[PDB]
């Protein structure tokens, strides 16, 4: 799960979660159910709490709650879904964390790999400092200024992979797939872009966020699909407005692009898929 899926889970939790009073938090497997989360303790003392919030800022997501009582003692869940990571409404396979709510509300979260983290914070500060170690949404933020790209002298790859230095967000097949819309060469440093590739990777950057956004489901996240189908989405980057109705892998995990021509699953700084045939270092 990238960006764009983080932030659409965001949406549903918030649809089904925002409001309600969480009673008890429960890790039956995975990473954590042998020594559960850094806070986990404290955590479950303070509950019950109320969720005021789901939110989320690139590939980092977090749930934000109020004691009923003491509203000055805010919590908060922060949580990174990782490659298999997924939440949901109904037991899943690999469910390693349970949420119970009011009124026998469920919320699970599954994931296979065991990649995805979970921590229980109570500083607001903490908060700001985390959310501080992130580039802008490439999402949410419809303004971000791509021009600074010029400035590296690194991959266009890294610099797309990195959750600070541009923007947050990106992923695996986000990068891939954008950068074969712009034909660029994942080797391609920032600093030899030009003024015109800049504009065109921030056209395709802010298409492919849009339609991954805009999509029922990318792969994974499939958990979440009926919800998905039935809830509205956000008018992220409002000008730009992508043709498919879904969001298809042209070069991700594909041995050939559309057209045929080869798709590498090159290696640099996972695996980037990218058609040499295509995508141009000019």
């Amino acid at each position: 799960p990238e960006g764009p899926e983080v932030a659409l889970t965001a949406d549903i939790l918030e649809k089904y979660f925002k409001g309600k009073t969480l009673e008890y938090i429960d890790f039956i497997s995975g990473r954590y159910s042998k020594s559960e989360p850094e806070g986990y303790d404290d955590f479950i003392a303070n509950l019950p709490l109320k969720v005021s919030n789901v939110d989320t800022k690139g590939k980092f997501l977090w749930f934000e709650l109020f004691d009923p009582n003491d509203k000055s003692n805010k919590w908060y869940i922060w949580n990174t879904f990782g490659l298999t990571g997924m939440w949901s409404l109904f037991e899943a396979k690999y469910t390693r964390a349970v949420l119970s709510f009011d009124n026998e509300l469920m919320a699970y979260f599954s994931d296979m790999r065991n990649f995805g983290t979970f921590k229980f914070s109570n500083s607001e500060k903490e908060l700001k400092r985390k959310l501080n170690e992130l580039g802008p949404d490439f999402l949410k933020n419809d303004d971000i200024d791509i021009s600074k790209i010029k400035k590296y002298k690194q991959p266009i790859v890294a610099l797309l992979m990195d959750q600070k230095k541009i923007g947050s967000g990106l992923g695996n097949y986000l990068v891939a797939e954008i950068l074969y819309r712009a034909k660029i060469d994942p080797h391609k440093l920032g600093s030899n872009l030009t003024d015109q590739e800049i504009e065109n990777l921030w056209y395709w950057i802010k298409y492919e966020t849009k339609l991954a956004y805009d999509s029922n489901h990318i792969g994974y996240m499939v958990n979440l699909e009926n919800e998905s189908s039935k809830i509205g989405r956000k008018n992220y980057h409002p000008n730009i407005h992508p043709t498919e109705k879904e969001f298809d892998f042209l070069v991700y995990r594909k041995k050939k692009d559309p057209n045929g021509n080869k798709v590498i699953a090159d290696k640099i700084i996972r695996t980037t898929y990218w058609a040499p045939a295509i995508q141009k270092l000019e």
